[PDB]
């Protein structure tokens, strides 16, 4: 991450061992379950692209995912370059160059250049921009390693409603969908794919009911 | 959370890895037992809505609960909007907008906007307001995942009184009730649902006795 | 707890995750053995009543005890109110009210009010006053969950003296007694309830002997 | 590592116990898998050559590797000496000497000399230079303890594509290759060495496809 | 422990949870082996008598020892009182009283009084004085729970010399003895109680030999 | 260790619980393997002789070693005294005495005296001098508890070369030898004591080959 030093200057903070071990443990234990993302985001708050790279490099295994991640990073780095053309020429002495997509991703930029941009007034938030891309890739990975689709989730004959909902929202959390699509999957699927005895009750509760109500209503069978 | 920096400015504090791992462990180990709430409250002291969101996002599983939580958040966000109408128009340059319910819940607001409100003089405590709502939802969850009601708690024939009381107060802690309702459940149920041998003794101690006294009095059988 | 900020002002310190997890572990592992009290006292040093409440709320189980604890808190809160009558009227604008027993216990007081009192010049140490009450209740709990009395502790025929003493002082630590009563239990019981072979020796050492001496003297049989 | 003290002066920071234990655990658990490198780099940020030496010295076992490491360090130290000839003579009183390769590697230099160079204006970044060499050696070790070559990686008849890719990129991460060579191994091998059923599909997707697409396309068989 | 605050004043530092848990673990795991003492001393550096009391109170079990500890504390507190008579009278308003033995042991003194003495110019180091007494008691305990005497340590027929020495110095570390007595036990016992084959060799090495030499000399049989 | 306080003065830093527990764990788990030394050195950076003593005192067991350690300390303390004669006389009021060997080892010196010397301008680095001696003893211990000599290390008929080298360098790390002696053991033994099939190959590589090359060359059999 980054802080201002004793005096005026602005210095890099080494990522702690705890922050590191935590990120590695998350991944060993949770693979690419959705909750990994928040965790990465949390553990990376204030990060430079180096740091972010570091963090990603500390994962062993999941290299298929990691390659998808790079391709997503790449995809975005191109789009950045296209929206912000740079001017290759005489870079005015000790004066800051404009970052390219590769400079944001850390491949063509130093830590010192990175800090430089991040603490500029006004700042170029290269860490956050790189972070946004990384999370994009992380979503994709999450979808890809979701073993089931929302359409394959039906309540079991003898499955309490609470657990169907659990499985449904869990599955739903791991989908490619805008918010509007998830909403739609909910409105269409949740009641439809409930089992017969509970489905009848819920049809009767009508479309304005809360989940608390739905669960209450299917409690007794 | 939030602190004032080296100099005048007011900066975000990343939630630590310990605070994170602790919240995740709590939930893996305790599901939605009542004590989870304090723990969440403690681990979240000083939090911005982002942070709170982060914390909630780091839980995998319990997605039925988490959906109830959102609906409760939503319910409250509406009520806020209704009690505080905002004026959509020209937001005066670099000047702070009034938060909506969605801005409090973090969905339509940035961290920078959030800090802004939290450290304003006089402040809009958006973290505490969002926290209050989240705890509301957390109570509801707690009730919903309580597998037994206070009325189903009777002392076993051969159950020491100490343990009946344990089960009764534990059950009672997980109920929807104002303080006045819990009091009432106590005054009506605790002695009534004690087993015969202990019940006689307690009727004889009379209604002003403490629990220490009650336990003392049923010690010997 | 509480500290003075960067500048002049006096701010709340969130109780750490370590302090929290430690208190929870203590109780899971030790129930209400005497040593729990020091531990609570240590983990709570500098605490506001909120914090103390937090800590107590984080224990799941032991709810019979916790109810005794509240009754003891209540008992004390009444006594406080009786010794310090407050004047209900126009609370002079932004000026500090006198705390009631409920304000000390945290039920009718905010954190901000609490800090206010704790850092007043001269201060009202509401945390320490609430702490003293809580420890009182904690003693009572300790006595109540002590499964044996000092009078039931006799040295086994083939029990080395060292271990009898261990059991005796352990039992003695968990009693309701002033210091003078414990002293008395010692002077009357320890030698009397030793087994015959060791008892004879100790009668011969006479009443001024130390425990080191007593143990030395019963070493050889 | 290094920080500026209370006042003007610039002082050494002891490497923490956590940073140490973490590095030792990494190696016990992961031997010389690629991810070890980032970890070492992370745990060593800001390090003086002493510290780096310390860290390396704390590994027991892997002494064949460690000897390769020294030889690589040595190789580099020579190259440094050759590119930067020093002038042996009267070292001007309390004035800084130019570092040799051995002074960078820590063998002929003190901590005080090391700090001196690192915080000079303009600085001689001896820690980073030594770090770069150490990582070079660490790469070599990584290659040497890679038990399989990229050419020996073929998808199993009944191996989902996802896992072949995993094994391929993992193997590829542990190779001696410029970026251009890895690219080349990819373009030549990945599709070629896929199993027949998946290979046909991928030939049909054509050379511009992403891995996400490739995995999508071989999903269904 | 104790530190000077933000501004001029001198404030108490709560003993950390780590320092606490560490002391409790030491004792659960090591009982009263000699090394416990250093550990206690280390964990208690800078402590007030409250803190020290706290630490001692956090041990459950070993109550026979703990009672010996109090008697030793008591013994010393008396001796202090006798060497430093106090003058009971009008304690000059807000002016510091002279500590008694009970004030040093914490029983008749507050934390505020304790800090007061510890940071006085010139200081009364009540923590160190109480610490010295506590360690005295701790030595005694150590001796008392040493199950074997230095005279009972003979090298086994087939016991390598290294291990005899280990057992001998370990036993010797747990004895009541001035330095001069330990020296004497060494000079008299170590060689004498070695087994015949090794004893002959050592007699021949003569009285100026080091242990390194002794071990070298008995290596080969 | 040591730091300058809030204001001008220079104060002792208690060794942390983590630094302590870490040193104890190292030794329980690793006995006197070579890597223990770095670890001790790392964990002790900035230490006063008290602290160092503390650390050594916290090890239980290994008392034969610890006695060798003292003798080595003693040996060195004598040599110091002989090279720096002190003048016993009127020690000029509140003025610093010259340290003896016993004052460096901590036996005749206080912490306050120790800090005094360490922070003097110009300083007497008593911690580093004592540390150097302790490490000397630690080397000796390491040699003594090395169960095998470099001459007894031959490659197994069916032992990959990598593992022979591992065993050889590991053994070599635990020897009494100047750098020049180790070099010599290498040049003479490593190839000579390799097994026949690998030995022939290595003779053919010639004396300038690296270990990387040697391992490469014996890879294939
Ligand atoms: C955890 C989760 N499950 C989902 C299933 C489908 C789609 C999204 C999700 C999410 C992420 C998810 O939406 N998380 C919430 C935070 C949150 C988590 C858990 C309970 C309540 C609030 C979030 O990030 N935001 C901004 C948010 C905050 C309030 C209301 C709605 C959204
Ligand atoms: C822990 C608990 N069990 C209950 C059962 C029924 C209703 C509520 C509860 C509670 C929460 C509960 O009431 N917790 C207490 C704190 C507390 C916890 C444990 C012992 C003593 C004090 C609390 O939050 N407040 C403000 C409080 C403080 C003093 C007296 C009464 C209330
Ligand atoms: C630990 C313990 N066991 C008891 C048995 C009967 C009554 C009380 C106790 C106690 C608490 C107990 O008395 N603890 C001691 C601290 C202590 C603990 C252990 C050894 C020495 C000193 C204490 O709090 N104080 C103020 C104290 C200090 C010195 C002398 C006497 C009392
Ligand atoms: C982790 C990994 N696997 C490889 C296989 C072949 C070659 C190299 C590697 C690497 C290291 C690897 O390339 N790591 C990445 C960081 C990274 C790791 C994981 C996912 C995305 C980005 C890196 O260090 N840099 C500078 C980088 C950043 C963005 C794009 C490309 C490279
Ligand atoms: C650890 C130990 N074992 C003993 C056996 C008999 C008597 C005493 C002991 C001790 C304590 C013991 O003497 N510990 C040493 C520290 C120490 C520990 C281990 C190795 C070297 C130095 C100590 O405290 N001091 C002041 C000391 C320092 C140098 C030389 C001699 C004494
Ligand atoms: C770890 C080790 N194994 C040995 C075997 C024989 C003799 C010595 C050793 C050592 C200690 C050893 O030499 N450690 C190295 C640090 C080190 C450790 C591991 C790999 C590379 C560099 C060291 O302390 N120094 C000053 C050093 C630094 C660079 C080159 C040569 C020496």
């Amino acid at each position: 991450p980054i802080v201002q030093n004793l005096q005026g200057q602005m210095v890099h903070q080494a990522i702690s061992p705890r922050t590191l071990n935590a990120w590695v443990k998350v991944v060993e234990e949770k693979a690419f379950s959705p909750e990994v993302i928040p965790m990465f985001s949390a553990l990376s708050e204030g990060a430079t692209p180096q740091d972010l790279n570091t963090m990603l490099n500390t994962v062993g295994g999941h290299q298929a995912a990691m390659q998808m991640l790079k391709e997503t990073i790449d995809e975005e780095a191109a789009e950045w370059d296209r929206l912000h053309p740079v001017h290759a020429g005489p870079i005015a002495p000790g004066q800051m160059r404009e970052p390219r997509g590769s400079d944001i991703a850390g491949t063509t930029s130093t830590l010192q250049e990175q800090i430089g941009w991040m603490t500029h007034n006004p700042p170029i938030p290269v860490g956050e921009i790189y972070k946004r891309w990384i999370i994009l890739g992380l979503n994709k990975i999450v979808r890809m390693y979701s073993p089931t689709s929302i359409l394959d989730i039906r309540q079991g004959p003898k499955e309490p409603f609470r657990d169907y909902v659990d499985r449904f929202y869990k599955t739903l959390r791991a989908e490619q969908a805008s918010q509007e699509v998830k909403n739609w999957m909910t409105e269409t699927l949740l009641v439809q794919n409930a089992n017969p005895d509970c489905k009848t009750i819920l049809k009767a509760l009508g479309p304005g009911a809360t989940l608390e109500e739905m669960m209450t209503a299917c409690q007794g069978v």
